[PDB]
């Protein structure tokens, strides 16, 4: 009713230790969400064209042109690691576990309160106003994860958070011929418009049932059940130079020290083994046959254009290309007492050794006369196309049928958790934004809107926008995310790398004297893992 | 609902007389608690450093340095005797009973009312606002008894009371080298900081489930069941000079009078008995062998330093050291019509005779030539260290395997009732702040907060503190504390000491003409008890 | 038989994760023990008297005088942590667990091989010689733990280890009157002899059944079952200055920074609370009443003499007194490729804050005029006895009925695991050499000897020692130690201290190029724990 609570606040993380070494991790997240009324109750079709910045030659990468439908609805996103885990729970997981499954997810909206403002300002209660809630369970509306705009719910259980205004990409066409500082004319830079066979205008009212929650009701999305592969919390270190049986050392060092080395006491042209260089007698570590390839090379800072503009070709693993950079604000880890609109940024350098170092590659003629001459080598310091700053490693692809990679690691707290699979005929082998990827059906999005509150002077035959009573809502969101983890076992004599608190990172986990908090990023895949 | 009461007011004390001489004492306590909204909805880490007062040489005991987390939550404490008993019930208990067990405890919060202020000032009702209640049943949060800051609920059933803002000690390091008035330099007085391996930041949102009570709901903590030892309401008088069989008097007085004495008509070196002075023939009362020792000596006004500063070494029983001093204000016994911030103070001088009188101790050489010379005695008037004001009794410890002590008596109305046991490997034999000590699990603390009431202009990406609607709550607290008592029996010909009203303490129990009340302190252990 | 193996080598540590958060840890330890024949097959009564070093005035602490029976038997000890755990398993335990129980223990001796030397040197097999094994299951022989002489089995599973020659203390009397550099005469330094009422001569042949194992048999001590208390892997940080409810801060800092502090805006003589200074109005942090006392003070570098000489009074917890110093050799953690007889040493500084800092104590007169004068204070810089280097804190004991302590932490890898309880009427509350203490019956010792191998010229009526054939044994020892552990839960927002590998301690866990190994010491009680 009017004065009866409809739910309970719970923000605990429970660790239930089943035997056989399996753990259930139940993460409860509760927030107080504050929602304003839409700026306009209409769907808008807006085009963003930043011609002022791309008309300058050499600024292709600063393209921001697109078209989007702006919606009067807001989205409630909880697809980030920091909504569910504090630094202590994350330490426990990444120090004691080895794998991680994603089991279940459920949401509820309770304790709705709607208020009106009258302008001093007076805040009254609208006991009869309504909050529209929609849940896209059939996944008709376009998927829009907020974690890559950093617009999820906040990371602190004691801070009220806001939802983000929902919008999606409308089709458009764009051609942008690249240039450099010092091209003569004006390269083609035009927004062509929209192709009628790709137009798609979605509305929440025509696609999903909308519930009207007043002050005493309660929305509960039933438990969604995932079916995915486990994310591994162990990293690999073995490149192709560290696979298989090492060479036999005929001379071992006798005075243990710092610069005393071993010696393979066999000439390189008189050794035994298999090579894939069928015209050479040398057997070294750079030439011996390994089972497969760990990693691949990819053209870095490469931009492919399509019907809607240029985009950076994504890279699977990093070494600074391949290493994702995160920028975020005060709800999501930045010091809550800073001033200014500059976001906090960090580059996540993963522990896994699957990237390449292009300053160490080279191609040489098949003849293989070993002290290699100039005309029989292509080095990373050779001009390609006549450009001093472009070498062959920029246009190089060594992805073949032999490469072995790893999925991307979790990024606490700003990374995504799950992601929908592409609805294409042939699917990609991995995403670069989430450790988990929902295969067939994965959780629906939760849109909220505050119902229109009309005055007494409303005529729909007026072209001007309607006059509404200034209304806002504050409701409570609760979520349950269930994981399955395996506890790790020690297989080495030596201890391993663990995450810990020390004199340097001490004050990143306790608040300041004025209530300032922050959530620094933690690494996920700490313990090594034998690859082969 | 909105206009239905959710509980009943009850402040009666029921005495149920079971046979076999056992009584059940059910104490009901009901209060109206008034709660304001937090000054800031953030956790703060504050350091208090009173260097201005300790930089003066000789002021070590005036140290107030520490670090604390300040919390937006408030604590509801009922761990004081005056919450449960009025002077009449206390008289009945301490005059008719001999022991006292602690059986059960339960709490409830009902009849919640939330209001908003609009500034003249107008007070409106927020029928949809919420009061957050948390109950730390698993005892995760640090134990903070309010009775030693005198911050429990009030002692009068007809006076509205407030809860105290919750806070707890954060780790820190501090070194303070002592000095005196007349030391040359500047002794080391530095706040070293915080040691990363002892940092502990607790939050209520991450540890306990929080219920959101609106105007028509009701929180009830189930009945907690104690398991402790009985507190004795009888005091002992026998020191070591009054244990066992007295000496036989060969001459008894024949003219009964005031200065007519008896005489042990045997020389002291020709008496029979056991001594522990194996090189002497004298048998006196100071030398004869007693079973054990009643009490012990302890270094008085001794300060031990540790990683966080200096503290007074606690003493078990008093004789003025060992006698606790209580300071308190108008909610807790002071005349409710006084003016000024000076608190009311009293020292509790217990009835039990287990302390020492250092002006009567002395050590003498093992030779025991009885009229003792100077060089064979150490008196309480001899300088130790060259200090005129320090004698050996200040650095003296006679706690051995033979000492027998008593637990501390209840202190009405400002004393604590129960206390948690230390979570250490080896536990102390007694606490000096409560007669009862919970052994394994004892009642959880009750935190309250008034939920954030946001305006329409809230953006979490502002460094400034959020703007909230001025809200306050008044709710009703009810508690039931169940004791088991034994009724006392008369074993002497003579009557005993009882607590009573007389012409001197008459107006301490009735109010003044302007409604002024007060609760004076009463003694608990009145009747004697045979020790041996 | 002669060519059939009688057992299996197993040195694995299994972690069986039962649910409810309980783990069984099964530690298997297998070694190859090499045993020589006794130097003499007789029991010897030897007296060690180092009068040459104690006759110099001031060298009392260098006393080594005693009497011992030297035995032809050897002891096989496995009561050290490094026999059972490598650094990785120890990391797992001390990073994921919170408690630790001791469940079971069992031993076996298998694959016995006996050989004779004939002098070049020829090594032949004695298929008919015997190895005597004795197991003191009833605990008749004196308990002799090897870990405090660092004479247990080795810490490496791939290194052959030796047993230690068994011996025990025979009664003697000794008086040593102390002196200093600059005493006139010759203080009494005499070995008085042996008191006939305390003589105790034990023999293995008269007390325990001895099995004669030839090349094809197998000794198995059945599983011994412990019954003890759990060792906690969590440390406490709260001293007496950090117990209970902090003081209310009336002024909180408004500009969060480094030197901005809070202020208790109440004068010290106008505050509320309880003190144990019943003659003072000041309420500070050094004076307010705490529940009990955490730790105690003890006279440091104090030597008590008894019928057999002077000994250091043991201290429970350290702050450098109280901190145990370990010295050990190449079998037990020192770099196996070092040269010289100098042992490797380390002092274990525990994490727990229960010790005292005597440079911060002081005693002052009961009058308590706060800016304290000279004659009303006793400082740690005041001469006691006229000695410039001795102050009152050296003769100070604050162990009373209120002190709370912790048991000692495990010391990897050189610490003991279990220890027998003293067979006295009143037992000590803790040992300082082992976390676990067997209460009633705990495992018997395992003595080995190689049977006498006589020549053809043996006559027992010759006073000279018999001529034996030079024989030695190598057998295999296997042991199973079963623990029960609890997995720890995160109760704080902040992460905690964990043990890890880093660039500094990297090469302590991998061998050198010449096979050099070492086992550095690791700390055990890492995570904090709320005491009150």
């Amino acid at each position: 009713g009017v004065g009866i609570s409809t739910g309970t606040f719970n923000n605990q993380t429970e660790f239930k230790f089943l035997e056989n070494g399996w753990v259930e991790i139940t993460a409860n997240s509760s927030r107080l969400v504050h929602l304003n009324m839409p700026e306009s109750e209409n769907y808008r079709r807006v085009v963003v064209n930043n011609m002022d910045k791309t008309a300058v030659n050499g600024n292709m990468a600063l393209d921001d042109i697109h078209a989007q439908i702006v919606t009067p609805w807001s989205l409630v996103d909880a697809n980030a690691w920091g909504v569910w885990f504090n630094p202590g729970d994350w330490q426990l997981i990444v120090n004691t576990m080895s794998e991680l499954h994603l089991v279940s997810f459920e949401q509820e909206i309770f304790n709705v309160v709607l208020k009106t403002v009258s302008e001093t300002k007076v805040y009254n209660n609208d006991l009869t106003a309504s909050l529209m809630v929609a849940l896209d369970s059939n996944n008709t509306m376009p998927f829009t994860p907020a974690a890559m705009r950093s617009e999820t719910l906040g990371f602190y259980p004691w801070k009220p958070t806001i939802p983000t205004p929902w919008r999606y990409y409308f089709q458009w066409d764009r051609t942008l011929i690249p240039s450099h500082t010092g091209t003569s004319g004006t390269p083609t830079n035009i927004y062509h418009g929209t192709d009628p066979d790709d137009v798609q205008f979605y509305t929440i009212e025509n696609s999903v049932p909308v519930h009207l929650l007043r002050t005493g009701d309660e929305f509960a999305t039933g438990t969604f059940f995932f079916d995915c592969k486990p994310c591994r919390l162990t990293h690999t270190w073995q490149t192709n130079r560290a696979l298989g049986l090492p060479p036999f050392l005929n001379s071992l060092p006798q005075s243990e020290g710092a610069t005393n080395f071993g010696d393979i006491g066999v000439q390189q042209d008189k050794r035994r083994g298999v090579t894939q260089m069928g015209n050479t007698n040398y057997i070294t570590e750079a030439t011996i046959m390994r089972p497969a390839e760990v990693g691949y090379s990819a053209p870095y800072y490469s931009f492919e254009a399509s019907t809607q503009g240029p985009f950076k070709t994504p890279i699977a693993a990093g070494r600074a290309d391949g290493n994702p950079r995160y920028a975020f604000g005060r709800q999501h880890g930045q010091k809550t007492t800073t001033t200014g609109e500059t976001p906090e940024r960090f580059t996540y350098i993963a522990h896994q050794d699957t990237g390449r170092y292009p300053e160490g590659d080279w191609i040489q003629n098949i003849n293989f006369n070993l002290p290699v001459t100039n005309d029989n080598v292509l080095l990373p310091t050779d001009p390609i196309g006549g450009k001093t700053g472009i070498n062959y490693t920029n246009i190089f692809n060594t992805y073949g049928p032999l490469t072995a990679l790893n999925n991307v690691p979790p990024v606490y707290p700003n990374g995504q958790i799950w992601d929908k699979e592409f609805d294409t005929d042939l699917k990609p082998r991995l995403h670069v934004n989430a450790p988990f990827v929902c295969q067939n059906n994965c959780p629906g999005q939760l849109f909220v809107k505050v119902a229109p509150n009309l005055t007494n002077e409303y005529d729909p035959d007026a072209s001007a926008n309607m006059s509404r009573i200034v209304t806002y809502s504050d409701f409570w969101w609760k979520g349950k995310l269930v994981f399955k983890a395996k506890l790790r076992a020690s297989h080495t004599w030596n201890p391993i790398q663990q995450m810990s608190i020390n004199v340097d990172n001490q004050f990143n986990y306790v608040p300041s004297n004025i209530g300032g908090m922050k959530i620094v990023y933690e690494k996920s895949q700490l313990a090594p893992r034998k690859l082969y």
